[PDB]
């Protein structure tokens, strides 16, 4: 397949990263807490949905949230200011929570059965989120790092496997701050680091210029 580009909303983001984020790619953006990673997250889950005219693939969306931080309210502000049906939005969005890690790995192998499900309709997913991908291992392996590494090596391989076989766009945060950080090191695809800047604004660097976008009612804009 040909590689396809999501628009984050943000020209000046996009710009950045030559369109928008890649299907057959692993993006990680990382960042301290509160820096937008999830309302990042909750933007492309509505853009992906427009057609390519407009910055989208017509896709469908998996999400895999670990903190309990998604919220279709702010989908539905997001879909309303991007010109489309909320109610539809919110129908081509696969919702599930992961208990821990293991379960999140669980979960990545049950979202393969609905991407194959839906791969020859007219609405195929094209991108996976996952928020957050390392709190659960995190936590469970304080004390425990080399084992910690084994496991998240396995589960960014699977992420990698569906990102490449069934051309979707996995996209994935990270929460780095103080003392903190491997980062995922080079497995992902592509880092982005986010930061807030003065007034609320929200910058952007590739890791390995900056854009700069603000959080509005439109998900993330410039
Ligand atoms: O209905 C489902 C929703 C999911 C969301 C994310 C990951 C896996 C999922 C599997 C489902 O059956």
């Amino acid at each position: 397949a040909t590689i396809g580009r999501i628009s984050t909303g943000s020209k000046s983001l996009d710009k950045l990263l030559g369109g928008g984020i890649e299907t057959q790619a692993i993006t990680e953006v990382f960042g301290e807490f509160g820096s937008g990673k999830t309302q990042l997250a909750h933007t492309l889950a509505v853009m992906v949905q427009l057609p390519p005219e407009e910055g989208g693939l017509n896709g469908s969306v998996m999400w895999i949230d670990t903190e309990n931080t998604f919220r279709p309210e702010r989908i539905r502000e997001i879909a309303q200011n991007r010109g489309l049906d909320p109610d539809e939005v919110l129908k081509h969005i696969a919702y599930a929570r992961a208990f821990n890690s293991n379960h999140q790995m669980l979960l990545v192998q049950q979202a393969e059965d609905m991407i194959k499900e839906l791969l020859n309709t007219d609405r195929p997913v094209k991108l996976l989120i996952v928020d957050s991908l390392t709190s659960h291992f995190r936590s469970e392996y304080i004390g425990a790092l080399a084992e910690r590494q084994q496991k998240l090596a396995k589960h960014l391989a699977d992420l990698h496997r569906l990102a490449n076989l069934y051309d979707i766009a996995v996209f994935v945060t990270n929460q780095v701050q103080a003392n903190g950080g491997h980062i995922l090191a080079h497995s992902a695809t592509l880092r982005v680091y986010l930061r807030k800047g003065k007034g609320g604004k929200r910058i952007a660097r590739l890791i390995d210029g900056e854009a700069v976008f603000s959080i509005t009612e439109k998900g993330i804009e410039d």
